[PDB]
């Protein structure tokens, strides 16, 4: 009769609803934003903190920051801010009768999810919860058994590869890039053009220029010889206080960056070889189903170039015998919380969770023992 | 009214059936594969072992383990594993209503033979069993009395001589020298040029390749001297992952340590010799028959050179004005599963099977004295 | 007149020397480093290559390949700027009058030598040189002639007996597990304890922590519980910026992938297994011999527990009625150098050089006529 809740909690955004449910009923950036300013208005019930769209509505007098950098919990008094607002505001429920379902990125700190562990028990007492692996649960949203899953979000960007259920874990791959450092560096080249974007509020707008009008380029050097030659490729934004921009190559100049992250000065190859080489670390029986199922889950797989582009490096990659499939929904955004959604409502998976009484026994050290 | 079962198990392959018919109904590899790697997702009927073709298709995340080594049940759990898969899964039938016989190679333990009949009337409890060697069933299957059967299968190679139904059981050669062997000295010599097999599931698609490629050379110097001077007996081979490699030489000197068996370290002499050697043994009056009458069997026969190969060689050994015939039938290789089915069903064998009332009153030891 | 030149090629290190001393005179990684980022200032002697010691030294602005990967040349362009530098610049002599003595692990391709060959003879041209199997060089330099070597470097780890100086070729092992896999294992354990090593550079770091802190546990449970109850088997290294990082278990788990291969997802057996297997594939009469003179070799065979450790394995295989010896000198990183040096000054080997007129006659093949 007690319902499940699953939080999907990134690095910039937060993704929280019931068990059973086919979408996320509460969406928001994980953000805390605090005033710099002076206060002269004395009452109208001044806080002193903001936390999601109130932080981004009132952005222009507060600094923000990010509780998660690189999938790693950086702030926990943030963190436990974020969760009684996403558990007492926008959820609108009390955890104390919902067992909680929460994701971890791979090859994370152990001291991470032992904290988040103990966090939610003790401070947000809940009957029970499971931490889970991002790319399992956007396989399970998928619908398949087999497949090499790429999630890229906000901070992490990794390859998992699954065979019949079975992961191979000495094949999972992670890189340290994902939008949050595409954000930085399209911040970084707008200054050619004499756009300075400095503040943390700039930066959300930076964000928010590259999710309208970032793309992948399918050729890296025709589309900058295209751009070179004529003004097609230019399109116009306007900023809150009305003034336009103008941007051409920085449109696409900035997701390259997952495909050469020497544009970063980072020595890691492009996503495109850490996938082929998180696959040839595999058996070579499953090499095959693993080239036909290449799943793409996060946000930062978003831009309209990149299904097509990975499928042409991949095929110049792989043998010319085989059959490579870019597999991306359209709600490919919400995989994580989809596949927790459908774990969380498995009859097989109640006798999973982590009750208060093994916790109670255990310590924080039983997250290792049941969780993967 | 009651159908007779025959089941061979070879080192490599089970294949069962009912007696009367022309083949064998049931033909499938003889392994039990279990997980290794860490299973992520729940539910889905996961098992804890495969058994036959559900493991060799699956073989990319299990390991393989064969329960008869060298023709002696080494793992008696996955036999039992093998048996009823066979039994139920395979042939689709009841064994407490139907006669059984089983196969076993020359000069093996006691122990193997007692603990199969004990099985047999235990576990999958039969009205009757017979336990048989397999070159006087090659024998019945090629029709006819009088001859040599050399029977070369995945872990032993044996030569009996029999004449008008009388065995020499002096003159019978036993080689722990076969198709395993075989596979292994080919993943040995393919690292020669740069091809690395290590694991048990590469050790298939090496007997894969041995299948399909390999040869028996006619004269062995001429062909390594053919091999040197052009690159015409290269053939290429694709991989489950889409890789080609080619192979030259490696085609002929894989079988030939049939003939040369201290290619792996082996003392012993070559098939060859030891065909010679169990004639020789012989009564001078019987081996005019025994040279024309050369019965092959056994899947490690079917390279396409050998039949030419042992008649040349035997030829070479014998007096000059012996007639040396060697029979190669297109269906050796199911010759002994052949000449169980046509034994099992003539009308003087019923009264020469172990019943369950003589193994009750006699135990696990009347197979010795009632199996030859 | 003429002294000869030994020079081992490892998968890490070059140890380059005169034949006749005792230990080698040059010893620097085997590595090529290029630059990746932007050069600003003009002249000052700017190089496109850095070789050996000097980039190591340069590492932080430099990319550093490995020419050999699992004893194998992957690049020929950067194998000769290894041995142009081992000739000029480090042993400080010129190559045409001085014959060479190289090393090759077991199981190689045939092309390795041949190239070798050819690259020594056409561009360092040498009056004569020999290629030699690495544990030969051990038995040697360990003064007795009969033996098995257990050699593990940086790329390869192989198993070689020999009884009264005859070699047994169908029990060799050979496992593609050594020191830079257990790098690339701590480099992934480190981010248990939230540390990211990720670029080359920061590869050589955590070599030199598995170099200082790493050791082989003789219980690997027992060990584990001491370092889940207390906090004393905890060591600090301090980074090259003044960070300061504290390891655990990590210690003792790294150098256990030796003894459990799985940990990194290979189906193969530990080195005990691998030794008790080539002991096992030997004639009867001599493994009484080989159980005594167990000769380690190699710089993965450094860590501070591994002999008691192999010990008490190979006891717990081996029958109770034998005397299991581990021969592990503290020279034992250059044993294949010391071994090289001894046999290149015997006066019963000045005849199985490879003269450059038996070259000229034959072709870059006569390596496997005259080199085992
Ligand atoms: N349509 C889009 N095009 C490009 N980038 C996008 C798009 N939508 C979202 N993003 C990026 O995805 C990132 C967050 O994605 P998501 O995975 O949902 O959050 P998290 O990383 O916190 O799990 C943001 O940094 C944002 O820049
Ligand atoms: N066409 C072929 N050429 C060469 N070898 C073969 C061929 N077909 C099967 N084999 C070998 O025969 C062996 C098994 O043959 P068979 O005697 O039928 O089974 P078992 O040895 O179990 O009795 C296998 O090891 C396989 O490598
Ligand atoms: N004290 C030590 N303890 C453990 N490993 C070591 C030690 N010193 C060196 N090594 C390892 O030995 C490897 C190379 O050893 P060596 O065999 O001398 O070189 P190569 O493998 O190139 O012949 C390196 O990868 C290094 O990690
Ligand atoms: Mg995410
Ligand atoms: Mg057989
Ligand atoms: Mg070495």
């Amino acid at each position: 009769e007690t319902t499940a809740l699953v939080c999907d909690n990134g690095s910039g955004l937060v993704k929280a609803g019931f068990a059973g449910d086919d979408a996320p009923r509460a969406v928001f950036p994980s953000i805390v934003g605090r005033p710099r300013h002076q206060g002269v208005m004395v009452g109208m019930g001044q806080k002193d903190s903001y936390v999601g769209d109130e932080a981004q509505s009132k952005r222009g007098i507060l600094t923000l920051k990010y509780p998660i950098e690189h999938g790693i919990i950086t702030n926990w008094d943030d963190m436990e801010k974020i969760w009684h607002h996403t558990f007492y505001n926008e959820l609108r429920v009390a955890p104390e009768e919902h067992p909680t379902l929460l994701t971890e990125a791979p090859l994370n700190p152990k001291a991470n999810r032992e904290k988040m562990t103990q966090i939610m028990f003790e401070t947000f007492n809940v009957p029970a919860m499971y931490v889970a692996i991002q790319a399992v649960l956007s396989l399970y949203a998928s619908g398949r058994t087999t497949g090499i899953v790429l999630d890229s979000g906000d901070g992490v960007t990794h390859n998992v590869p699954i065979y019949e259920g079975y992961a191979l874990p000495h094949a999972i791959m992670r890189l340290d890039l994902a939008g949050r450092d595409l954000t930085d560096y399209l911040m970084k080249i707008l200054t050619e053009r004499g756009y300075s974007f400095v503040t943390t509020a700039e930066r959300e707008i930076v964000r928010d220029i590259k999710e309208k009008l970032c793309y992948v380029a399918l050729d890296f050097e025709n589309e900058m010889a295209t751009a070179a030659s004529s003004s097609s490729l230019e399109k116009s934004y306007e900023l809150p206080d009305g003034q336009v921009i103008t941007i051409g190559n920085e449109r696409f100049r900035c997701p390259e960056t997952l495909f050469q992250p020497s544009f970063i000065g980072m020595e890691s190859a492009g996503i495109h070889e850490t996938t082929y080489n998180s696959i040839m670390k595999c058996d070579i029986d499953i090499r095959k189903d693993l080239y036909a199922n290449n799943v793409m889950s996060g946000g930062t797989t978003m831009y309209p170039g990149i299904a097509d582009r990975m499928q042409k490096e991949i095929t110049a990659l792989a043998p010319s015998t085989m059959k490579i499939k870019i597999i991306a929904p359209p709600e490919r955004k919400y995989s994580v919380w989809i596949g927790g959604s459908i774990l969380a409502s498995l009859s097989t998976f109640q006798q999973m969770w982590i009750t208060k009484q093994e916790y109670d026994e255990a310590g924080p050290s039983i997250v290792h023992r049941k969780c993967f």
